[PDB]
DNA sequence: TTTT
């Protein structure tokens, strides 16, 4: 019934390295709020709602679930606008 | 699997 450090947020891919498998989120909204100073967000590519192999596009338009984590922020699944897949290179 |  409850998951609290659980929130949602929205931005885009701020860079992404498919050799390493990471990059980060420029969050720039969470919990349907626009922020005034935006904060990235580390995603992994196991974290990316799409087929074949999983990457995604510097700026291309995420939204996501995340969670504060031991080195930051961590996104627990991430999705294009509307929850459509990523769209990566 | 935490910086670009």
């Amino acid at each position: 019934g409850s998951d609290p450090q659980v929130l949602r947020g929205s931005g885009h891919c701020k860079w992404f390295n498919v050799r390493m498998g990471f990059g980060f989120i420029s969050m720039t909204s969470r919990e349907g709020s626009p922020l005034e100073n935006p904060v990235d967000v580390f995603v992994h590519q196991s974290k990316l709602y799409m087929e074949g192999f999983r990457s995604l596009k510097e700026g291309e338009p995420v939204e996501f679930t995340f969670k504060k984590s031991s080195k930051g922020f961590e996104s627990l699944r991430v999705t294009g606008p509307g929850g459509n897949p990523c769209l990566g290179n």
